[PDB]
């Protein structure tokens, strides 16, 4: 499911069929590679990649290896990163945020004012120290979520995830 690594920087006229040469030469279970093409020609690459592997295993011991000094792709020019999700989407999203670490005087009311920045609530729920909130979009999850977390709340600094759905 996170089975993919992003690479960020590949020689920008390797086809896809050389880069999976590559890849495949130095890891295991490699089983795609995702290309995007200079639209002004199609036959150059953009300069990045994306790996895909098996399972998150592979993908795992994979950036472990790429990362060590132990072998070298086309220089190690750039950063072997896991892919994001946020950036490269794809079904019902989760447009809710699940919030810890709310102070003391954090209210149910001072929690919309912060995260109505962002877009339309739908339902703001505190408990205790956490609380869910419901955006009426996922784009707006999305950046609450980037631009709130980690952030001083009345003195706290709140973390942030995407909720696990009950389903």
């Amino acid at each position: 499911s996170n089975n993919r690594l992003f690479v960020g920087s590949i020689p920008k006229s390797k086809t896809k069929e050389q880069i999976l040469e590559e890849f495949s030469k130095v890891t295991e279970g490699l089983t795609d590679v995702i290309l995007y093409h200079q639209p002004d020609d199609k036959k150059k690459n953009r300069g990045f990649c994306f790996l895909e592997y098996e399972d998150h295993k592979t993908a795992a011991q994979a950036r472990r290896r790429l990362m060590s000094g132990k072998v070298k792709v086309w220089g190690n020019v750039g950063t072997v990163e896991w892919a994001d999700p946020i950036e490269d989407p794809d079904m019902a999203k989760v447009k809710v945020l699940f919030v810890r670490n709310l102070a003391n005087t954090v209210t149910e009311e001072i929690l919309e004012k912060a995260f109505s920045q962002f877009g339309k609530l739908e339902r703001v729920k505190k408990l205790k120290d956490y609380a869910f909130i419901h955006f009426d979009e996922r784009d707006g999850a999305v950046k609450a979520m980037e631009e709130m977390n980690g952030k001083d709340l009345e003195g706290e600094n709140i973390e942030i995830v995407f909720a696990k759905p009950p389903d």
